[PDB]
């Protein structure tokens, strides 16, 4: 429609149909629009009564919603309907091919209908021309469309012809379904059951188990109610239950029918009342199951008259035998199920603890299926599910572009992974896909589970009782197989990476020398049982995973591989006496593997289980790139009194693995000049860089930042990071915001690239709004730039996810670190790309700050009991960092950067001070006063255990930005302050002021002093650091009150105003945090003069139109406001920031 707003403009109207003409009327357009709206409203009512009548008189039209009926009306008249429509029609017939549908549409029409609509199409134009105005012609078109619709649309079936085609398909694939009710339930009324939330789904599996050897139900005959279940499919279930036309007797269940909304339940019960008044069958097996702890909701409190005192309950191995009997795919079908437990079509691969066998079990079955069915083209779809509240629309959207194509229908394995963070959607999804066999978009396509694929679901472990219903694989750790139940996979056993450590630790366990052994690449006679037990001896863990034994074996593989490719084996061959060396190599790499491959409130207890810090021994021996040398660090070698050489840690007499090497080997390493027993703190910078780049394998070093200190701890951290993604272990690091993790990783990347300006480190700031799509896209584009950097410069690339813990998509990061996968597709091993993840520690605020935050203004809106933002029982408001739970298999991989030390804290504060407010003209003495004052503020705030950021150097860089603003304006602010103090005070407050010292007092007032509540303590702590005029708390206090009075006097004058300290503070902070674009958050009681400060600031902060000379030198402010309701969408906040950017 087009509507002309002109005087005598009118309405133009165009149905997109070839037998209708364009309608056009002129006149006053408001009455035309009113008449047109009334007419289309009446037509909407008529259409709703017509479609209700057509659904009442055609049964099988009730399987489908309105949009699904539109899709099938569009598609069945087409000569080759889409496979989505045939999936949708395989619930009426089953195995519905295109020829059955040709027969069903051809056996549907009669010729009387044809020439009746031909008479209508030849009668209609004379009937339109008899109506003069557009209302009359339109009324004729709408009435003829109601009664005779297929004439207007000669390419879609109307609901009559569609309903007859569906009822004709239903008769072709016969053998209907006959189900009896269980005893206790009557077969002519509702049957209410109240049974408790963990019993609704197995009790339903009793009601259908009373007729075994009958196929399992589907989206008809069972509706799983949910909140945000619409009224349409509830009514469609009631239509399918309370109408005649069916061929068998079926049950019709509303499961969880108290989960429905109030409106949906009210509409559902009055629609049930309407369908039981008008016309129905008196055989309706309507069974309703509600949560018995939720009887107050509208469906059980309404239908409590038809309440059954008994709850049907079948035993567990009966339901297991029932579902396994229906999952038993027969032979000669060419299924993917053949390689599961002799054709079982549905699995659950589960475990108790992570990192054991689950994805390896699925990939093992996949190679088994490729080997049995003689093709390498069998697809394995991996559907990663990571969001909490499992969305079936995601699984459905991953299934539709796969398998509606009819291409490799006979084998497909689907690998549906539920991660550990999917806490609130699981049994409904598994009940629909694995038992009810479908997934549905109610305005779209309907998926059915094909008996002929293999849907393997991988779930970690109220839910354990449900998961026992299915044919379940339980994977075990290597300790729990060798006693209860070969455990080691035969492909991994004959792998090279499990074979060098096994063929070395086998010769090492019985004390054989290793003088003339170079592994001879190819599998030894070992068994995987003895391979497993030789790895279980030397790992040090008492109950390891398989991730941990793989990490142990890969570390020893990389170290012994570098040991075989050095000069020392051949030098012991030539010189004939260096023997005993490889025993030393094996013993020391067991020490290093103890460091790397191993670890080891009630809710923060598994995550704050950092039993070790960086303040622990780190004895490292590396072999260099392909050099003739070694690299010893983190330990010294001292001679024991019993004839051997022991390894101790530096600056401490504490032995670490006594008797690693004898005097003969130690003297032989003296004679070969290896760098053993060398201090790394009393050396200059070039020699430290030489030792790093000899250990890191960098030829021709170039120092990227000579200010970054190479203390021996940073040496050990760089060698730890480089070793972990040298051997293949994931790198995830738990540090705070203050530790130099990103600076160390930037130093490592810039040291390794040397001089090329190619982008090597890409830092990704993970935050709470980081969706999985961002992580997936960033990892695959970083992999593209990784391939480009390795092709051009032969250079490795690092992708650093900083604070990769604060999103609920942290499972995605586990996917990229542990099992090397981006949303299903594999990462490339020859790419050259190393993902580092960093995470925040999991500590809780002090109870003083928790009771302070709860009492800030009003309360919180949502209390700490009803808060859905939680880790365990702890709300995230009370945690110091807003972190979510680490996925297991990443807990045994995190390790600790050290926290910070004051020598390399004050030096970084001095670098920030000399960088941003640089000493071009301040002083050197004044910059060390600034640096000492900021250091005193940071060490003040650390001497109370309650700060949310764990205040860092970013706050210090912000605070010298505040200082730089005040110093660039301490030419007119001090003049205007002198005017104000001469007008309104005595001669005491009239001295001349130092614009560097004054601006430091003001930066302290804005940054640190305003936020605190114990301000006198902070002023006395910081007054021990200033020079002469501000040595007291009184001096800093009255100085900042003079300037708060100054900014409030420069505002337009107010009377009858609460001119207290709170208004002065709010106006002062608001002016300055607007000028510097620091975000400010004011919270108080609802009469606290913080709205008054907003009006005063916006009034005073005009650019040249301001009242005073002070605010005429500041900026001009335009405010855009947005009031946050509790039902506020995040699109409104984005809209307001874009509106400010437009201004
Ligand atoms: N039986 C085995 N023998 C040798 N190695 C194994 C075995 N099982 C697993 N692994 C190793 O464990 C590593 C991780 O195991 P996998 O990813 O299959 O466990 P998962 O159960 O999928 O872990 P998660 O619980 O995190 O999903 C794999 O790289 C594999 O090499
Ligand atoms: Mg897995």
């Amino acid at each position: 429609a087009k509507v002309y707003c002109c005087p005598d403009g009118g309405i133009f109207m165009n149905f997109g149909l070839e037998l209708l003409s364009q309608l056009t009327e002129k006149g006053d357009v408001i009455q035309l629009l009113g008449a047109l709206c009334r007419q289309m409203e009446d037509f909407l009512d008529n259409w709703k009564t017509v479609v209700a009548q057509k659904r009442a008189e055609h049964f099988y039209l009730n399987f489908y919603t309105a949009e699904q009926l539109v899709y099938l009306s569009s598609e069945l008249r087409k000569p080759r309907p889409s496979e989505a429509a045939l999936m949708m029609l395989s619930f009426i017939k089953g195995k519905c091919t295109v020829q059955d549908l040709v027969q069903a549409t051809s056996a549907c029409e009669s010729k009387a209908d044809r020439y009746c609509l031909r008479e209508v199409m030849k009668k209609l134009p004379q009937q339109l021309l008899s109506e003069p105005s557009l209302m009359g012609k339109l009324q004729v078109i709408m009435m003829q469309s109601l009664v005779y619709m297929s004439a207007f649309l000669p390419h879609c079936l109307d609901l009559d012809a569609l309903g007859r085609c569906l009822a004709h398909l239903a008769t072709m694939g016969g053998t209907p379904v006959e189900r009896p009710l269980p005893k206790g339930l009557q077969a002519g009324q509702p049957n209410l059951i109240l049974c408790g939330h963990s019993e609704v789904l197995p009790a339903a599996l009793a009601i259908y188990m009373q007729a075994p050897r009958q196929p399992l139900p589907t989206f008809d005959e069972v509706l799983l109610c949910t909140p945000a279940t619409t009224i349409e499919e509830v009514e469609l279930l009631l239509r399918r239950c309370l109408t005649s036309g069916s061929q068998g007797h079926k049950v019709y269940s509303l499961l969880f029918a108290d989960q429905l909304s109030y409106e949906v339940g009210c509409q559902a019960e009055e629609f049930f009342q309407s369908l039981c008044t008008r016309a129905h069958r008196e055989d309706y097996q309507l069974v309703i199951l509600c949560d018995a702890a939720r009887e107050h909701c509208y469906i059980p409190s309404t239908f409590s008259q038809y309440k059954v005192p008994l709850v049907p309950q079948a035993p567990l191995p009966n339901i297991q035998a029932y579902l396994q009997s229906h999952y038993q795919v027969p032979k000669r079908l060419l299924s993917a199920a053949t390689v599961f437990r002799d054709g079982l079509c549905v699995g659950i691969v589960t475990s108790e603890r992570a990192g054991v066998g689950k994805s390896l079990y699925v990939n093992t079955l996949h190679t088994k299926l490729k080997a049995k069915l003689r093709d390498e083209t069998v697809p394995l779809k991996i559907i990663r599910l990571t969001e909490p509240h499992l969305d079936e629309n995601q699984v459905l959207s991953a299934l539709l572009p796969f398998l509606k194509e009819k291409y490799q229908k006979m084998p497909v394995i689907f690998h549906i992974d539920i991660s550990t963070s999917v806490q609130t959607g699981i049994p409904i999804f598994l009940f629909k896909l694995l038992i009810l066999q479908y997934l549905m978009d109610i305005n779209g396509k309907i998926w059915r589970r094909s008996p002929g694929h293999l849907y393997l679901v991988e779930i970690p472990q109220p839910l354990f009782k449900f998961l026992d219903l299915f044919p379940k694989v339980t994977c075990r750790p290597p300790k729990e197989v060798i006693d209860m139940e070969p455990a080691m996979d035969p492909v991994e056993f004959c792998s090279e990476a499990f074979q060098r450590p096994y063929q070395y630790l086998k010769r090492f366990h019985q004390q054989q020398n290793l003088d003339t052994f170079q592994y001879e690449k190819g599998s030894v006679e070992g068994s995987p049982e003895e391979c497993l037990q030789h790895f279980l001896i030397y790992c040090g863990l008492i109950n390891p995973s398989w991730s941990e034994l793989r990490n142990f074996a890969w570390f020893l593989n990389c170290q012994l591989k570098d040991c075989e490719a050095s000069i020392f084996c051949k030098s012991a061959f030539t010189g004939d006496t260096l023997r005993g060396f490889k025993n030393f190599v094996v013993t020391f790499m067991i020490l290093m593997a103890r460091d790397f491959a191993t670890p080891t409130e009630e809710d923060l207890a598994p995550f704050s289980l950092r039993k070790r810090w960086e303040s622990e021994p780190h004895p490292y021996v590396f072999f260099n790139g392909d050099h003739m040398t070694m690299t010893f660090i983190g330990f010294h070698l001292e001679t024991n009194n019993n004839g051997y050489v022991d390894a101790i840690n530096p600056s401490n007499g504490k032995v670490i693995k006594k008797d690693v090497m004898t005097k003969e080997l130690f003297d032989g390493l003296r004679l070969q000049r290896v760098p053993f027993n060398i201090d790394f703190d009393n050396l200059p910078r070039y020699e430290k860089l030489e030792r790093l780049c000899l250990a890191l394998g960098i030829e021709w070093p170039i120092d990227p930042d000579e200010t970054y200190e190479l203390t021996t701890d940073n040496m050990l951290k760089i060698l730890a990071i480089e070793m972990r993604f040298r051997c293949g272990i994931p790198v995830i690091i738990m540090g705070e915001t203050g530790c130099g993790k990103t600076r160390l990783i930037k130093f490592l990347s810039d040291l390794k690239r040397g001089s090329v300006e190619a982008e090597t480190m890409k830092l990704v700031k993970v935050h709470g709004g980081t969706t999985p799509s961002m992580i997936y896209s960033k990892v695959k584009e970083a992999e593209r730039t990784a391939f480009s950097n390795k092709a051009q410069h032969k250079l490795d690339t690092i992708l650093f996810f900083d604070e990769a813990n604060t999103t609920e998509a942290v499972s995605c990061i586990k996917e990229i670190l542990c099992d090397r996968t981006v949303d299903g597709e594999h990462l490339h091993e020859d790419s050259g790309l190393h993902i580092i993840a960093a995470c925040n520690p999991y500590r809780k605020h002090s109870q003083e700050m928790i009771l302070r935050l709860e009492s800030a203004g009003l309360g919180y809106r949502v209390s700490a009991e009803e808060t859905a933002d939680r880790l365990g029982s702890i709300p995230l408001r009370q945690l110091v960092y807003r972190v979510h739970a680490l996925p297991p298999s990443l807990i045994p991989l995190v390790w600790d950067f050290g926290q910070l030390n004051d020598s390399a804290e004050k030096l970084y504060i001095q670098q920030i001070v000399q960088r941003l407010v640089d000493s071009v003209s301040v002083n050197p003495s004044e910059t060390c006063v600034i640096a000492d004052v900021l250091s005193a503020s940071q060490m003040f705030m650390r001497k109370r255990e309650n700060e949310c950021g764990f205040v860092s150097l970013r706050d210090v860089e912000r605070c010298v930005k505040v200082f730089r603003w005040f110093h660039d304006h301490s030419d007119m602010l001090l003049k205007e302050l002198d005017k104000f103090l001469h007008e309104s005070s005595d001669s005491t407050h009239t001295f001349e002021r130092d614009p560097v010292l004054w601006s430091l007092v003001m930066a302290i007032g804005v940054c640190y002093h305003a936020s605190l509540e114990e301000k006198a303590s902070y002023r006395t702590a910081i007054a021990r650091c200033f020079p002469k005029p501000y040595n007291s708390s009184r001096a800093i206090l009255d100085e900042v009150t003079h300037v708060q009075d100054l900014f409030l006097r420069g505002a337009p004058i107010r009377t009858n105003i609460a001119r207290n300290l709170a208004l002065k503070e709010n106006v002062f902070m608001m002016v300055i945090c607007i000028e510097l674009k620091i975000p400010l958050f004011l919270v108080g009681k609802p009469g606290s003069s913080k709205s008054l400060a907003k009006i005063i600031v916006a009034d005073a902060m005009q650019g040249q139109a301001a009242f005073s000379e002070l605010f005429r030198c500041l900026k001009q402010v335009h405010l855009v406001s947005f009031q946050c309701s509790p039902h506020s969408t995040p699109q409104g906040i984005i809209s307001t920031f874009k509106q400010c950017a437009r201004f």
